[PDB]
């Protein structure tokens, strides 16, 4: 498929219909909750299909909130930039995905992951801490719309950490027609020794379409995402 060997081994990971399995554990201002995702992604067309299910009971938090934290492994490269794809390059060891994530005028979630391979699925393991929250602000208060608009993620090389940095604002609608500002913080870094690919600077074009299964009683949350590389024209 590529003349280059490198890509040709990531790009072999991620043919066909890939498995996937998140499992978050968190804590936002002492509320613990546990959340457990499964689905497919098809790296080919960039998308995502996940059912989250928050197994401690209600989720104390909207669940707009978790979209960004609950595998970008599966995001869509364009040929002419598959040099720059980290996230299959550090497949199948895997990578680290840290977060700050700043609700505007509220807290904020601290997050990291672990996405590696677990034999053919590709696993997304979670641990989250959210701190200094309203209790009756948009998050504590569940006041932000079911939905999600559609964002550029930024990323850079992060030479010195052999990884990625990206900067990126979320806009959460509110109810009552305002926007909740998340300002994401995120560093990548490889989990095996071995080479990865580091990119030039370029975003990721991403579209999240939420949605309930109507035969589930439990909490939860469908998720429908595309994710696209761009930005380079080379």
């Amino acid at each position: 498929h590529h003349t280059d060997p490198m890509v040709s081994k990531g790009e072999e990971l991620f043919t066909g219909v890939v498995p996937i399995l998140v499992e978050l554990d968190g804590d936002v201002n002492g509320h613990k909750f546990s959340v457990s995702g499964e689905g497919e992604g098809d790296a080919t067309y960039g998308k995502l299909t996940l059912k989250f299910i928050c197994t401690t009971g209600k989720l104390p938090v909207p669940w707009p909130t978790l979209v960004t934290t609950l595998v970008l492994c599966f995001s869509r490269y364009p040929d002419h930039m598959k040099q720059h794809d980290f996230f299959k390059s550090a497949m199948p060891e895997g990578y680290v995905q840290e977060r700050t994530i700043f609700f505007k005028d509220d807290g904020n979630y601290k997050t990291r992951a672990e996405v590696k391979f677990e034999g053919d699925t590709l696993v997304n393991r979670i641990e989250l801490k959210g701190i200094d929250f309203k209790e009756d602000g948009n998050i504590l208060g569940h006041k932000l719309e079911y939905n999600y608009n559609s964002h550029n993620v930024y990323i850079m090389a992060d030479k010195q950490k052999n990884g990625i940095k990206s900067n990126f604002k979320i806009r959460h609608n509110i109810e009552d027609g305002s926007v909740q500002l998340a300002d994401h913080y995120q560093q990548n870094t490889p989990i095996g020794d071995g080479p990865v690919l580091l990119p030039d600077n370029h975003y990721l074009s991403a579209q999240s379409k939420l949605s309930k299964d109507p035969n589930e009683k439990r909490d939860h949350m469908v998720l429908l995402e595309f994710v696209t590389a761009a930005g380079i024209t080379l």
